[PDB]
């Protein structure tokens, strides 16, 4: 019985260390599993097997025991979760490694934390959807102190402890630059999300002398006249025509970005040995992805050959982070059916919608046009479930964090369109502790403590100690099971509302 093994270990090392059940795994003689130190609430892998198995692992021997199966005593060793034990892990448990995902329904769940991907994992249970365990930004790895490695191994890990053996895989979100993309090549992650943003000009901002010159050169280097101009194209019972204005605009728009683009895909191509996947995102634009651009777009990487799985057009209306859907949902459906037209034609590939959490007033309008392939990504919805978990236990907690967010606003909803109001955000000190958990309800709120994650937790005292990050993470593995019914369940309300 698990109590039996939980006394051994008790009375060898001299700590309470409680089982996860689901994380045992029994393969070749050894027995893999993770406990947890009730006193401190670290996590350690248990290594019971033959000595050629134990020697493998890094940490120190706890004795020997006797298997029920065979009279020969194995070892027994604890290991902590260094990045060379988790490999030699993932080598005896192969399911523990990403793999691409392909021409199906996939679904990515952020962790900015590095805790809640067992609670992720809980909600695709049942779900005929892919999952995509492991993603964060190059730009949230750098503002909360992790990287590739780190991402991916704190997602591992929390697989690991659910006992979860199906596919999963890792997304490294919005890569710019060449050597992000070496980083996560050398760290495995099977799917390559580029962001060509920087690269793509808006003709309402600049002049017209300027887009005619940008127009000139890029023209002059591609010929894009000949390939294109007054072509046609019957999609959904509808057409299509690059008229010359028309693909000038097009052209000012996203040539460079598509160059861009080739230039990130024959990177992949000659430094990834590993199956890997990419994902074209133009979710950055002030402007919806008009259908003829969408097509420009395809048309161009399919002629340089730059294979794509995903697709992320930037769709009409508001896709601010942390609230709900706000535009026109007539003009949204028709412009779905439009796209979810044109890329079954010109592919198929999916359509991957960035800024997805908590956009239910579209998921019907969504499972509807894409509901066969699609890729929906979130990251910020499940720190702000540790939040409100935050204000549920810890209210003194988040009382501090809720003033400091407010305060670092400003500096932080710079690099985000955010229309938040701050004056319907409620008076904080006119609430009591008992109450504080009903303000991340609040869209504005939401909008506040979504965008300043990283100030909270980069946030350090004048004698150089954190403000937050150390009691915040104590906070959650004190009440890790309300934590992961809360992620689990919000997660489970996003993969239902789109029909999977
Ligand atoms: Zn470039
Ligand atoms: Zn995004």
């Amino acid at each position: 019985d698990r109590e039996m093994l939980e006394g051994y270990l008790k009375d060898r090392l001299g700590k309470v260390l409680e089982i996860y059940p689901a994380s045992v795994k029994r393969k070749e003689d050894a027995i893999f599993f993770m406990v947890k130190n009730r006193e401190d609430g670290e996590k350690y892998l248990v290594v019971i097997g033959s000595a050629d198995v134990t020697e493998e692992f890094s940490g120190d021997y706890v004795g020997e025991i006797a298997l029920e199966k065979s009279k020969a005593k194995s070892k027994v060793k604890i290991s902590e979760r260094n990045h060379n034990n988790l490999l030699v892990l993932r080598q005896y448990l192969p399911w523990l490694n990403p793999s691409v995902c392909g021409k199906r329904s996939s679904f990515g769940t952020g962790d900015r934390l590095g805790i809640a991907t067992p609670a992720h994992v809980k909600a695709f249970e049942g779900k005929e959807c892919f999952p995509f365990l492991a993603q964060q930004a190059v730009r949230e790895m750098s503002r909360t102190g992790r990287n590739a490695r780190s991402v991916l191994d704190d997602a591992i890990w929390g697989i690991f402890e659910s006992g979860y053996e199906g596919a999963f895989g890792a997304d490294v979100d919005h890569v710019k630059d060449l050597e992000d993309i070496k980083t996560a090549i050398d760290a495995g992650y099977t799917m390559f999300t580029i962001d060509p943003s920087d690269h793509v000009l808006d003709p309402s901002t600049i002049d017209k002398a300027a887009a005619e010159h940008v127009f000139f050169e890029l023209n002059e280097r591609h010929d894009f006249l000949s390939k294109y101009e007054e072509k046609v194209y019957e999609i959904g019972g509808r057409k299509y025509t690059f008229d010359r204005d028309s693909l000038i605009e097009t052209v000012i728009t996203y040539g460079k970005a598509v160059d861009h683009v080739e230039k990130c895909y024959l990177f992949l191509k000659e430094n990834n040995r590993n199956p890997f996947e990419l994902e074209v995102s133009v979710d950055e634009t002030s402007t919806p992805t008009t259908p003829l651009a969408h097509i420009f777009i395809v048309e161009e990487l399919k002629r340089r050959g730059v294979v794509f799985t995903n697709l992320a057009l930037r769709f009409v209306g508001e896709w601010q982070k942390g609230i709900d859907y706000i535009g026109d949902l007539k003009e949204l459906d028709s412009t779905l059916a439009e796209h979810a037209a044109i890329a079954e034609v010109l592919g198929p590939y999916k359509l991957s919608l960035h800024s997805g959490s908590d956009k239910f007033s579209a998921y019907p309008y969504f499972a509807k046009h894409v509901g066969n392939l699609f890729h929906v990504k979130t990251a910020g919805t499940s720190y702000l479930e540790a939040i409100r978990v935050v204000a549920r236990f810890s209210p003194e907690l988040y009382r501090r964090i809720h003033e400091f967010a407010l305060q670092r606003f400003e500096k932080d909803r710079a690099s985000y369109h955010v229309t938040t109001d701050l004056s319907k955000v409620p008076d904080i000190s006119k609430i009591p502790d008992s109450q504080l958990e009903d303000l991340l309800n609040e869209p504005n709120t939401r909008q506040v403590i979504h965008i300043t994650y990283g100030s909270v937790l980069t946030a350090r005292n004048s004698d150089g100690s954190y403000l937050f990050r150390d009691e915040l993470f104590k906070t959650l593995s004190e009440h890790e099971r309300e934590h992961y019914e809360q992620v689990a369940s919000h997660i489970r309300k996003h993969l239902d509302l789109l029909g999977v």
